[PDB]
């Protein structure tokens, strides 16, 4: 690797493994469209099986990436609309406070307030059914953003609904596959087990436990070459050759909503470049709290700005997330650990050595 990158990556990471108490962790740097791979130490401590290039870690919410996507390519199939109600996809939900929310307002967390997870409880397709007729919603929809796994996910079902497959089938058929992401995964395969990592916490070896909605919302697996591809693909979605695909990733990179310096995305979130990282680290977008934002529609949506930093954090009980790129800069940077770490310390990290690399 050219040492620039080794050093800034190595100076970087390694006080942040130390100061965190990291048990394994990857890392790819896109930098001019070419991937460059550092990993350290263990995906299993009991077992000292060490993090690998082929080391699947769980990407937690990073996972909406993936599921904002897939429904951009269904938008480009002319499959669904953004601007259809949820009503249109889900002729049961009956309910009068489904009236004025559409597919757009479920992708970007501004449907009105819907809760952060669909709750345990719900185990079948009528579970599911009660749990949204019964939701009560605290603003109109498209004025406030709440992050919300019940919001996105129930998007990932819908957006999949007239393409007769499964959430999971269409995934692997038209967004994995096609991408070469061949060792990602909504569901790990027995043939993968020996390198799936195990999550760390409070000392335990933890798994994501599955629940209703997971797979859209965070469910995928996947390795750091498999991440660094995903990277590569959005940074320049003009190289893919299926033409939905394409289209799929500039509209997940559009810019929906506003808030503060924060523009919102399908699954995706951006920032103008050049970046002030304060509201990122420090500020309104750290991630820390749960926050309800009052948003400002961008109407229409401005299409995929190639001066932006675009990125997603994402964290399961065991294991911390994190993917930035550039793509005016064709620079780009993917973190992966087993453990789950506050998400100021991995935009820190990503800044220091994604700015020292511009
Ligand atoms: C305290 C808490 O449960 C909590 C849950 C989710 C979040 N969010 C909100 C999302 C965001 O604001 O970007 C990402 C994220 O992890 C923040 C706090």
């Amino acid at each position: 690797a050219p040492q620039q990158i080794n050093d800034i990556v190595h100076r970087t990471i390694t006080p942040l493994i130390e100061q965190q108490k990291i048990p394994g962790m990857a890392v790819a740097v896109i930098y001019q469209g070419k991937p460059y791979y550092f990993t350290w130490g263990y995906a299993d401590i009991a077992k000292k099986q060490p993090v690998t290039q082929q080391t699947l870690f769980e990407l937690g919410s990073v996972s909406k990436t993936f599921t904002g996507v897939l429904g951009g390519d269904a938008i480009a199939r002319g499959e669904i609309k953004l601007s259809d109600p949820t009503t249109k996809y889900w002729p049961e939900l009956t309910a009068k406070q489904w009236n004025g929310i559409t597919l757009l307002h479920l992708a970007t967390y501004t449907a009105g307030g819907l809760p952060l997870q669909v709750p345990d409880e719900v185990k079948s397709s009528s579970d599911l059914l009660r749990f949204y007729q019964n939701w009560q919603p605290a603003w109109a929809p498209g004025t406030q953003r709440l992050y919300a796994n019940s919001s996105i996910g129930l998007f990932g079902a819908l957006a999949v609904k007239p393409s007769g497959l499964s959430f999971e089938q269409a995934m692997q058929t038209r967004v994995f596959q096609p991408l070469k992401l061949n060792h990602t995964w909504i569901n790990v395969p027995p043939a993968e087990e020996k390198n799936y990592a195990w999550g760390y916490r409070e000392g335990k070896a933890v798994h994501v436990s599955p629940g209703a909605l997971d797979a859209e919302a965070y469910g995928v697996k996947s390795t750091i070459e498999d991440m660094a591809r995903w990277v590569q693909s959005n940074l320049k979605p003009l190289d893919i050759n299926e033409k939905t695909l394409q289209q799929g990733i500039q509209l997940a990179q559009s810019r929906y909503w506003q808030t503060g310096d924060m523009y919102q995305g399908l699954g995706w979130e951006m920032l103008d470049w050049p970046v002030n990282p304060d509201s990122i680290i420090n500020g309104s977008d750290n991630k820390i709290a749960l926050a309800a934002r009052p948003v400002k529609a961008i109407t229409p949506p401005t299409p995929a700005v190639r001066a932006s930093w675009v990125h997603k954090t994402g964290a399961t009980g065991g294991f911390g997330s994190y993917v930035a790129f550039i793509p005016e800069k064709e620079l780009g940077i993917v973190m992966l650990a087993n453990k789950n770490y506050p998400n100021p310390a991995r935009v820190d990290a990503a800044w220091q050595i994604l700015n020292a690399l511009q």
